[PDB]
Order: C-alpha cells, then sequence, then structure tokens
C-alpha cells in the first residue's frame, strides 16, 4: 500500500491514483514575488472557543487530534471561504531533520514541520460528501520552525508515547486548538488537493505566512513514532511529506502586501 517510503513513495502514487498527475494538486511552492495581493479577501475569522477534542490516534501515516464535529463548535468562517467549515482534525507533516519536512514551500524554503487544520464545508452535510466537491475542504497551513518551545503543543508532545504504532489511540480531550495559531493570520490562498491518496482535489488551502517555533525536544519526540504496528519491524515516522507540485494554472493570491 502507499506510504512514505523507497518503494512506495509520493513518486509511486500515481499508479494507484491517476489524480497525482492532475490540474490541482498540492503541496506547491509559494513564490512570494509572484502571489498576487488581493484587497478582495476579507480577514480570517477562527472560532475555536467551543472546541471538542476527543481522541489522539497513530494512523499509520500521521498523527491525527480529532474534534467533535457533530455541531458547529469550532469553525472557521472569512477569508476566501463562502459559507461555514467545521474543525474535524488536525495532523503534523515532519522532516528526519530540521531543514525539511515542510510540505509547502516559501521561496522553496522548506520549514521543520507543517500543522494541517482540517475544516468541511458544512452545506455537504457530513466529511465523506465534502471531499467530492472543489470547495469541500478549507485546510489551514502553519509552518514550524525550530526554536523556543511552543507550550501549547506540550500535551501533545507528553500524549505520544502511548500511540507510538499504528492503530493505537488515546482520549484527549480538553485540547485547546488556539495555543497553536501564531500571532497574525496574514494568509497566502489557492485551490489544491490533499497531499495524501487519495490526492482528491477539493481542498481551498489557507497557509498562513508567520510560522510558529517549536523546540528541538518537541519535534525530536515527533521523529520516535512509528509507520509500523506493534510487533513489526521497527520504522520510525519521519520525512511523511509530499513535495511540491507544479502550479499549472494557478494564481496564488496574498491577504497582504
Ligand atoms: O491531505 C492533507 C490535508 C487534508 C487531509 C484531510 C484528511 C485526510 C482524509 O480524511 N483523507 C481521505 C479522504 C477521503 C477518503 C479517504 C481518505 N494532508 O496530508
Ligand atoms: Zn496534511
Amino acid at each position: 500500500h502507499w506510504g512514505y517510503g523507497k518503494h512506495n513513495g509520493p513518486e509511486h502514487w500515481h499508479k494507484d491514483f491517476p489524480i497525482a498527475k492532475g490540474e490541482r494538486q498540492s503541496p506547491v511552492d509559494i513564490d512570494t514575488h509572484t502571489a498576487k495581493y488581493d484587497p478582495s479577501l476579507k480577514p480570517l475569522s477562527v472560532s475555536y472557543d467551543q472546541a471538542t477534542s476527543l481522541r489522539i490516534l497513530n494512523n499509520g501515516h500521521a498523527f491525527n487530534v480529532e474534534f467533535d464535529d457533530s455541531q458547529d463548535k469550532a469553525v472557521l468562517k472569512g477569508g476566501p471561504l463562502d459559507g461555514t467549515y467545521r474543525l474535524i482534525q488536525f495532523h503534523f507533516h515532519w522532516g528526519s531533520l530540521d531543514g525539511q519536512g515542510s510540505e509547502h514551500t516559501v521561496d522553496k524554503k522548506k520549514y521543520a514541520a507543517e500543522l494541517h487544520l482540517v475544516h468541511w464545508n458544512t452545506k455537504y452535510g457530513d466529511f465523506g460528501k465534502a471531499v467530492q466537491q472543489p470547495d469541500g475542504l478549507a485546510v489551514l497551513g502553519i509552518f514550524l520552525k525550530v526554536g523556543s518551545a511552543k507550550p501549547g503543543l506540550q500535551k501533545v508532545v507528553d500524549v505520544l508515547d502511548s500511540i507510538k504504532t499504528k492503530g493505537k489511540s488515546a482520549d484527549f480531550t480538553n485540547f485547546d486548538p488556539r495555543g497553536l495559531l501564531p500571532e497574525s493570520l496574514d494568509y497566502w490562498t489557492y485551490p489544491g488537493s490533499l497531499t495524501t491518496p487519495p490526492l482528491l482535489e477539493c481542498v481551498t488551502w489557507i497557509v498562513l505566512k508567520e510560522p510558529i517555533s517549536v523546540s528541538s525536544e518537541q519535534v525530536l519526540k515527533f521523529r520516535k513514532l512509528n509507520f509500523n504496528g506493534e510487533g513489526e519491524p521497527e520504522e520510525l515516522m519521519v520525512d511523511n511529506w509530499r513535495p511540491a507540485q507544479p502550479l499549472k494554472n494557478r494564481q496564488i493570491k496574498a491577504s497582504f502586501k
């Protein structure tokens, strides 16, 4: 099956998922000098006060923190979006070394990790319907750079020992995702895709300009997770990122100048 190894990684995915060579694939390199400032873009509205986290899961390719999305509890509105998008989960992509790990790049610069806060358009009723629509998902992407520790991330870091292998989950209640946001909500936006199979072209990407800083010790703990299940030979969960894809006939817009 697909993964991030030499024999099943991103350069192989097109054989099972031909959309991998499609017209709206993610991630992309953000060329800051060719992005277009769009004064019609609205500020983002992030309403995470009533977020209800439920569980953290190692799914074999990343770890997901899952939220209750049965009501409009934690929503994203505004920006380039029409309507209301509910938060369903967040996860990260990261590297084996501090100089790689992000999926998006900025003027070819790679960050140590990238956080994806995943939201779905409530007009489609459920997440599975939303992924079939061109405006179904909105993903907030936040870059991580290695520096000072991020206090709001430590609760995530400390539970990773309990979900070391694929298929393990743990209860993870009362986590506030507001502690993961940067000070500024300036962003770039473009239409794209999931970055993992099935690579569906259903995502409005909103990539924040300002990275958050995490400490070396925090990111080191991400690198101790395993791709494998318990009892199988150990494969460290590192470099779970897809390289940049061609922009094709797309324009990246900026909310700032
Ligand atoms: O692709 C991304 C960003 C958005 C991920 C959305 C969650 C992944 C997911 O649920 N994938 C999926 C969708 C439909 C059918 C099967 C899997 N990062 O890797
Ligand atoms: Zn992702």
